[PDB]
Order: C-alpha cells, then structure tokens, then sequence
C-alpha cells in the first residue's frame, strides 16, 4: 500500500542540519543539482545492468528524464542567483545505502530498488523540512520538487514489489532504515543535502 | 561555416553490403539502435561528470541525454508495436575503435572526445538515409525524424568541440577520426550492428 514519507523513515532531518543548510545554501543548491543528475546517472545504470527487463527500462528511462529536467532546473536557479559551478565532491550517503545491496540476483535488484525508495523518500522529508525557512521562490521551488520525489519513492517500492516477495522487501526495508536513520543522525564532516549531522 | 554537410563530412558511405545484411536482420538492427540510443544518454551523462565545471558542455548534453532517451523509449515503443523482444546485444566495435584515437591529456581529449562524437552522429544520419527507401511506412517515417536530429547533434558536437578548440587542431583530429571512421564502415565485420563493418 506504500506507507507515508514520514512513516516509512527512521528518523525526521535533524535541526541541527537545517540550521547547516541555511547557512551555506550555496553548497546546498550544488549538491542538490549533483543529486539530481546522480539520480538519472543511476537510472541509466540499472537500464545497462538490467537490459531485457522491459518494466524496470521504461521506467528508469523516463525517471531519467524527469531527474534531468530538475538538474537544468537547479543550473538555472544557480544562474539567476550567482552561485558558481564549484566542484562539490559525492557525500557518504547513497554508497553508505548501496554497502547494503545482497549480492546475488533476483535479490540483489530488489535491495537496489528498495535503496532507491530510501533515497527518494528522504529527499521528500527534507524538502519538506526545508520550505518553511527558504525564501519565496526557492521554497515554491523545493515544494515543487517535494511532489515529484513523493511519486518517485512509490514508484521504486512499486518496482521492488514487481520483482521481489512481500517478505523479502520486508525485512530488506527495515535493514535499510536503520542504517538510513544512522547515516541521518549521526555526525557528517560536511553539509551534503542527505549528509548527516556537522560536528 | 566549418561545419561541413554530413556526406562532406563523412569519409565514405554506407556499403551496399552493410544495407542488404540490415535488411535481412531488422530485428538485431532496431534493438542495437535502441542500445545505442541509451548510449548516447549514458555518454552524455559520463561527460558532465568528467567536466562537471565546463558549464556549455553540461546544459547541452543535459538536454541531449533527454532528447536520447525519448528516442530510446521511441525504439522501444515502436518495439513493443511491432513485436520485437528484448534480448542481449552486446555493443559492437565501432565507438570503441574511435575512442581509441583520443589523445591522453586535457584539453585535446575533451575536444578529441567532440570530435568522435560528431563523427558518430554524422554517420548515424548518413545511415539511417542509406535505410530508409527501403523500410516499410511507419519505420522509415520514424528514421526520418532520428535522421534529422542526427544532423542537429552532429552539428552540437562539432560546435562544442569548436567551443574548447583551436580550428587547426580540430581540423587534423577530423582528418585522423575520418580515415579510422571509414575503415571501421568499410572493412569486414563478424556481425551486424547499427554501426558495424560489412558483415559476413
Ligand atoms: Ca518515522
Ligand atoms: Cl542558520
Ligand atoms: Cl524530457
Ligand atoms: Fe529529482
Ligand atoms: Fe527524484
Ligand atoms: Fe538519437
Ligand atoms: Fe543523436
């Protein structure tokens, strides 16, 4: 039935991460616009991994856009408000996720859609933790994308089911979470928009 | 100008050989043409992440990974219509012996790179042309419109390698991409591909 954002989370953002955010939105639009063309770089890949699998290629191949059209977007608001094309390095998050995936197929897909959902759904969490504090039109901005990642973590459970047993998603979900919700609150040596806690 | 016409451009045209092989194997030929539609996305993406700071190259091909993988789901819905499973097809020979002729070292290898992109897409519009008197209405209609935005992207590269280059040097990367592009088209190959050698 695909439970709610705050539901299927172990954990909310953490204040002390908004207040990070807040203070060097800069970084923040940089690894958001990073995140967003990572999001279709990784759909490409499971297309070239997963390449007969006609339900997983016609949506990742669609997703992949649409994770694009927000990677423009993003360049564009960098445009209009002068922040530079600065080099921001991958954060600890999505390969922290990926360290979780089995090795061995069907599973092996399964734990990496499962993977996707996390991401998606967090990403969701923390826009919608972010609008309230952000000027007018980067809040419009944020609430815009929050609807779009809704619909995008369903779609990747969605797909887990698809192709994976009920109990089987299951307990991958809640292996997942815990380690989602670690990766969350514990401390981060840097503000990523899914880093964790700054020291 | 110093964008050349596709068939200027270009260092020979698509053998005879290579069309009948095409036409007797539709079905290999329309799920490598979906391949390499997603490979052209995927390429795409692999230079913004290599020159994640060169700001013109990352809005263009931002925008033609999406155009790409529109053609992709285009192949595969045209597919689907028609009937075609999906199946392995593993990449064939021709990307791979061009992106050899890249030079090791910046900024030659960023506009190498162009080039060999410009040459891939001039010969997909020279070849899907060579094809299209010969497929059936919905096909050669749907190759038509591939074929038009082949010309465009040729053109995009081309301009981007101009963007990062100096005209002489581009010019000798040209010629050298040219002379290895034709031998690639031209000489014997083992199968059929998009944009494989004459078969046997
Ligand atoms: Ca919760
Ligand atoms: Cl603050
Ligand atoms: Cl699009
Ligand atoms: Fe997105
Ligand atoms: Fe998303
Ligand atoms: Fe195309
Ligand atoms: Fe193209």
């Amino acid at each position: 039935l695909i439970p709610e954002i705050d539901a299927f989370l172990g954990c909310p953002t953490p204040d002390a991460w908004i207040e990070a955010a807040l203070a060097d939105q800069e970084t923040l639009l940089i690894d958001h616009k990073n995140c967003e063309f990572k999001a279709a770089s990784t759909a490409l890949s499971l297309i070239a991994k997963y390449n007969t699998h006609l339900d997983l290629i016609n949506m990742m191949s669609r997703l992949a856009r649409e994770e694009l059209v927000h990677h423009e977007q993003v360049l564009r608001l960098m445009k209009r408000r002068g922040v530079p094309l600065r080099p921001v390095s991958a954060g600890r998050y999505a390969s922290g996720l990926r360290r979780l995936v089995r090795a061995h197929e069907p599973v092996k897909l399964v734990d990496t859609l499962v993977v996707g959902a996390f991401i998606e759904a967090r990403s969701c969490e923390r826009f919608a933790a972010l609008v309230p504090h952000l000027d007018e039109e980067l809040g419009r901005f944020y609430h815009g994308l929050l609807k779009s990642e809704a619909r995008h973590y369903q779609g990747y459970l969605k797909l887990a089911h698809n192709y994976g047993d009920e109990a089987d998603i299951a307990r991958r979900v809640e292996l997942v979470r815990a380690a989602e919700m670690e990766l969350i609150q514990s401390p981060d040596q840097e503000l990523r928009f899914h880093s964790g806690i700054p020291q």
